RNA sequence: GGGGAGCCCUAGCACAGGUGCUGCAUGGCCGUCGUCAGCUCGUGCCGUGAGGUGUUGGGUUAAGUCCCGCAACGAGCGCAACCC
C-alpha cells in the first residue's frame, strides 16, 4: 500500500537545489529531479506512525501546519475529521513560545462568541 | 480722679514700599514647529551586547486610516470617538 500507492502520483521532485543530508535519502537523480526511495521513508513510517500510533494511544495532540494551497486545504479537513488544531494561516510570530499572548487572543475571540450572542 | 480700649498725633524702632536690574536662576501661562502623524509599552524571537523588532515592504487615506505581506502577536497617549 505505502510503497505501491506512493508511485501512484508522488516521490521525488526540485530541480538539484538539494540540501546534503536530504540526499541521503535519495537514490537517482535523473530525468532532471530527484528520485525518492520509498525504503527509508517507510523506515522513517513505520517508526513515524508507531510514535504517533502511541500518542494517540495516550491522548495527546501534535499540529497540522500547512500553507501552501494544496498542503493548506487538505491539512484543513483532515485536521477537522483528525480533531487536531489546524494552521493553513500565516503561522504566527510567538505561536509556540507567546503561549500566553495567543492565549490572550483566544480568550478575547472567545469573547467575541460571547458579546456576538447577546 | 486716674488707668484701660477702638481712636488720631509726634519722636524713636521693627519696618513698608521700588512697573529699579536679573525670563541665561524660575513657576505659570502663550507661542511655535503643527491636526504634522508622531512617542512608546507588553510577552516572544534576532543581536555577546548597546539595541533591533514590532514602527522597515506594497496599495490607500485627512491620518502610524485600513488592508496585504510579515518574527510576531497585540496594547496606550496621539488621529478619531465621547462635546457644542
Amino acid at each position: 500500500v505505502k510503497e505501491l500507492l506512493e508511485a501512484g502520483v508522488h516521490f521525488g521532485h526540485e530541480r538539484k537545489r538539494w540540501n546534503p543530508k536530504f540526499a541521503r535519502y535519495i537514490y537517482a537523480e535523473r530525468n532532471g529531479i530527484h528520485i525518492i526511495d520509498l525504503q527509508k521513508t517507510m523506515e522513517e513510517l513505520e517508526r513515524t506512525f508507531r510514535f504517533i500510533e502511541d500518542l494517540a494511544m495516550r491522548g495527546g495532540t501534535i499540529l497540522f501546519v500547512g500553507t501552501k494551497k494544496q498542503a493548506q486545504d487538505i491539512v484543513r479537513m483532515e485536521a477537522e475529521r483528525a480533531g487536531m488544531p489546524y494552521v493553513n494561516q500565516r503561522w504566527l510570530g510567538g505561536m509556540l513560545t507567546n503561549f500566553k499572548t495567543i492565549s490572550q487572543r483566544v480568550h478575547r475571540l472567545e469573547e467575541l462568541e460571547a458579546l456576538f450572542a447577546s
